[PDB]
């Protein structure tokens, strides 16, 4: 039968089947290969992924986002507790575990954590069907590589719920090794993955020998990714817009969350562009905003973020014991390390060295856990 390689990611969650020697990372039948890791609950239908993220800015307080950073805590956690301050949806001790609150087809619901993650992998689940036309069961999904037992078993539980059978639970870092075939090439390799996602940072490095992996050190800074780089786009067209109209659209939820989707396109489009265009009609009190912003200044207006993933990555070097010229591969992982300047950042700290970054960096853990799942079926 076949089974797929799950990255049940922070922000965006993406699968994978290996067949026919090749892995395809599986688009939904809107031709997209991302679910948002977003649940949505309204008067009449619970949403998943992109239809879920459509309606957060109507629908703040029953929109579910962020399930991995409370999946296997508890609730008195230090992390959760200081979480819930940033978000627009309730968190309620259920006997001391986290539960998400919301009003769902009239009534008030709760639902934990790995439930909540089982809603996005049923849709991916559904999403793997759909393209190969025949029962998905089996699957290998991916946690950090910190993740303690009581996150991986959530992790695992929640994959139960959407109806998966959970071959293995495996690292993300060592999914993403797996994916260039690093555990196939002689004496021990040092692998150091640099993974940037929508909303964490994480560094690892793995030593391989004989093909078994091994993690040496991990660092990184849990609340840095790609959204807050939108972030920095935001604030400088709010002031832009203010500055030209004499208008702040801060108060305006929609606004704010139309010029933030317009944001993340352009610094997607400044990956592999010099500029990028923001077209949006009606933004506030009936004006258009159609500007545009430059590779360079989106760079300049993220500076200091950028720079300073260097230090994580110092960091995971010193307490590995290793210098970075004895580092054999670096992978990239995540959708930010797309960035040119992040990817010339690092390569420059690693005098010149080319970095692993063939495979779609966001993809990457999804492709090694797609390579691990036939293993294992
Ligand atoms: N081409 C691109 N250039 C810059 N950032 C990108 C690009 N593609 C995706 N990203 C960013 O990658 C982040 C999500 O990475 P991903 O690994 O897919 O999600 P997760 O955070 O769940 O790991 C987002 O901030 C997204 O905007
Ligand atoms: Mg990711």
């Amino acid at each position: 039968s076949p089974a797929v390689g799950i990255d049940l990611g922070t922000t965006y969650s993406w699968v994978g089947v290996f067949q026919h020697g090749k892995v395809e990372i599986i688009a939904n039948d809107q031709g997209n290969r991302t679910t948002p890791s977003y649940v949505a609950f309204t008067d009449t239908e619970r949403l998943i992924g992109d239809a879920a993220k459509n309606q957060v800015a109507m629908n703040p307080t029953n929109t579910v986002f962020d399930a991995k950073r409370l999946i296997g805590r508890r609730f008195d956690d230090a992390v959760v507790q200081s979480d819930m301050k940033h978000w627009p949806f309730m968190v309620v001790n259920d006997a001391g575990r986290p539960k998400v609150q919301v009003e769902y087809k009239g009534e008030t619901k709760s639902f934990y954590p790995e439930e909540v993650s089982s809603m996005v992998l049923t849709k991916m689940k559904e999403i793997a069907e759909a393209y190969l036309g025949k029962t998905v069961t089996n699957a290998v999904v991916t946690v950090p590589a910190y993740f303690n037992d009581s996150q991986r078993q959530a992790t695992k539980d929640a994959g139960t719920i959407a109806g998966l059978n959970v071959l293995r639970i495996i690292n993300e870092p060592t999914a993403a090794a797996i994916a260039y075939g690093l555990d196939k090439k002689g004496a021990e390799r040092n692998v150091l993955i640099f993974d940037l996602g929508g909303g964490t940072f994480d560094v690892s490095i793995l030593t391989i020998e004989d093909g078994i992996f091994e993690v040496k050190s991990t660092a990184g800074d849990t609340h840095l990714g790609g959204e807050d780089f939108d972030n920095r786009m935001v604030n400088h067209f709010i002031a832009e817009f203010k500055r030209k109209h004499k208008k702040d659209i801060s108060e305006n939820k929609r606004a704010v969350r139309r010029l933030r989707t317009a944001c993340e396109r352009a610094k997607r489009t400044l990956s592999s562009s010099t500029q990028a265009s923001i077209e949006i009609d009606s933004l506030y009190e009936g004006i258009d905003f159609y500007t545009s912003i430059t590779r360079a200044r989106f760079e300049e207006l993220n500076a200091d973020l950028f720079r300073g993933t260097l230090d994580p990555v110092e960091k995971a070097l010193r307490d590995a014991k290793l210098d970075k010229s004895q580092i054999h591969d670096i992978v990239l992982v995540g959708g930010s390390t797309r960035i040119p300047k992040i990817q010339k950042l690092l390569q420059d700290f690693f005098n010149g060295k080319e970095l692993n970054k063939s495979i779609n960096p966001d993809e990457a853990v999804a492709y090694g856990a797609a390579v691990q799942a036939a293993i294992l079926s």
